[PDB]
């Protein structure tokens, strides 16, 4: 049965004796040995977000729990230094702390937290080979990726990180330069200072030492988080050579949970106490003979596959073909397989309704992204290519990430391209399944480039009635594009290296 758990509040030393607010959660036995300990950096202040409640949960499972406020919290000393090495440090003195002052097994211990605190505990996992499981919620894996994608500023995901760590604390250096950046719209500025530092904060500069350490590592994401995209995550995931799980889900805000404001459905925490359960007190649950990858559609129903690669298996390459038409120029999608010697010219820096997601209002602390949909015969043709695949007449399953190569001619020397993939149905309506910027700064103009991109992974029930459709456009409301008006773009399609969209269906 569930373990009767004390929690106690009180100020624990970091590293560098910076006091820090914690709650230390207890099982009360009482004959009595030693429990698995784990170690909860919280996240961002969200309004209605339970961090202790879910860190008293698991310790009901048996376990010691330190839930606490990381440096710069508004309940600790310090500053916010965005899982710099003093806050990574601090895991290591709460994990010291608590073996000598709780019954926490030195033998058993793992470390767990939801964004910040994500990123903190894969890091911490990194550092200190005393740790033998993680579980990382909405959390990340390169920080550079996750803020300047193919070398594009993310401007969403960077005023959230400032709107989110406003509300939490006290910003250090670094991030008080990301707030003076953002306040004036200066998203480039913003990366840049950052840039010099990110590695040191990126669990995927660690990848070797925490393949040294072998702790398990459960990774579980959002496909549509707001910070950090899944490709990132997926290529460190699959870079572990250790026992490890990745699920993948579409967010939604649930309402009266503990995480449902941070887009966080019960299940996962449910999946992470089995984690832990397996790995650390060796309960017989099967976790260690479950797939390795773990996919959630859009419509809710799971997939499995034993590695990412295995998602990849089959997919399907289409060929893109020149847009015609009369009034609305559209290309085809091409299965088996396409045209080449085509030029398609585009102007750059017009706007158009694909977009990754919607204007959104100053200091929101949305940490997943509903994307708007996008009527596709309103999608300019000047101002976008469209390639249209054929309507099913069954249903299709895209498990992974969908990649495009397409060949470019900027007129001008910096221009952003944005490609997405669509379910449209009969109508014309287009429903996101997944999109990518790509930053050609620097570029020579008149020079055909070509690009590969890699749009980030999904998970998505195509239903019968319903086709793909690419589009790739020059400007997008959530990120800091740098494409002119007056410039233009000519798509092209080599016969040495045609364009094509490859589709991981099921």
């Amino acid at each position: 049965e569930m373990a009767t758990v004390k929690t106690t509040h009180r100020t624990i030393a970091g590293w560098d004796g910076t006091p820090l607010g914690a709650f230390v959660i207890e099982p009360q036995d009482a004959g009595g040995g030693r429990y698995p300990l784990l170690v909860m950096p919280s996240s961002w202040a969200v309004p209605s977000v339970e961090y202790v409640g879910v860190a008293q949960s698991l310790a009901q499972r048996g376990y010691v729990v330190i839930s606490y406020s990381s440096r710069g919290f508004w309940e600790s000393g310090g500053s916010i230094d965005i899982a710099g090495p003093s806050t990574v440090e601090d895991v290591s003195a709460l994990i010291d702390w608590a073996l000598d002052n709780t019954r926490a097994d030195p033998d058993r211990i793992g470390v767990s937290g939801i964004s910040y605190g994500a990123g903190t505990s894969l890091l911490a996992a990194a550092r200190d080979p005393r740790i033998k499981a993680v579980a990382a919620l909405s959390g990340w894996a390169d920080l550079q990726a996750s803020l300047y994608s193919n070398d594009t500023p993310s401007a969403q995901g960077i005023a959230l990180l400032v709107a989110a760590g406003l509300v939490t604390g006290r910003p250090g250096a670094e991030l008080a330069t990301i707030n003076r950046n953002v306040l004036a719209g200066n998203y480039q500025g913003a990366v840049d200072s950052l840039l010099p530092v990110a590695a040191q904060r990126s669990p995927a500069a660690s990848i070797d030492e925490i393949n040294a350490n072998q702790p398990a590592v459960f990774l579980a994401n959002a496909f549509n988080d707001s910070l950090f995209p899944p490709g990132q995550l997926v290529d460190f995931f699959n870079r572990l050579k250790g026992p490890k799980q990745l699920q993948m889900r579409h967010g939604d805000h649930a309402l009266n949970e503990a995480l449902g404001a941070l887009g966080i459905p019960n299940e996962v925490y449910d999946q992470v106490g089995d984690w832990f359960d397996h790995y650390l007190k060796a309960v017989a649950n099967g976790i260690d003979r479950q797939p390795a990858v773990q996919l959630k559609s859009q419509k809710g129903s799971w997939s499995s596959y034993p590695d990412w690669q295995a998602t990849s298996k089959g997919a399907v390459s289409y060929g893109l073909t020149a847009p015609s038409g009369l009034l609305l120029p559209t290309g085809g999608l091409a299965e088996h397989g396409g045209g080449t010697g085509w030029n398609y010219r585009i102007g750059s820096g017009l706007l158009t309704a694909a977009n990754s997601g919607v204007a959104m209002a100053s200091g929101a602390l949305q940490m997943i992204n509903l994307p708007p949909g996008a009527y596709v015969p309103f999608v300019g043709r000047s101002a976008a290519g469209v390639w249209q695949g054929p309507i099913q007449w069954s249903a299709k399953r895209l498990d992974g990430a969908p990649e495009v190569r397409l060949t470019v001619t900027p007129s001008r020397a910096n221009t952003t391209l944005y490609a997405y993939l669509y379910a449209e149905d009969v109508l014309g309506n287009g429903q996101l399944i997944s999109h990518k910027p790509y930053t050609l700064r620097g570029a020579t103009p008149g020079q055909a480039k070509t690009l590969d991109l890699r749009l980030e992974a999904s998970s998505w029930n195509l239903p019968a009635g319903s086709r793909l459709t690419l589009v790739v456009d020059t400007v997008d409301l959530r990120y800091a594009g740098i494409s002119q008006l007056g410039g233009a773009v000519t798509f092209t399609s080599p016969a040495n290296a045609p364009s094509v969209l490859k589709v991981p269906l099921h």
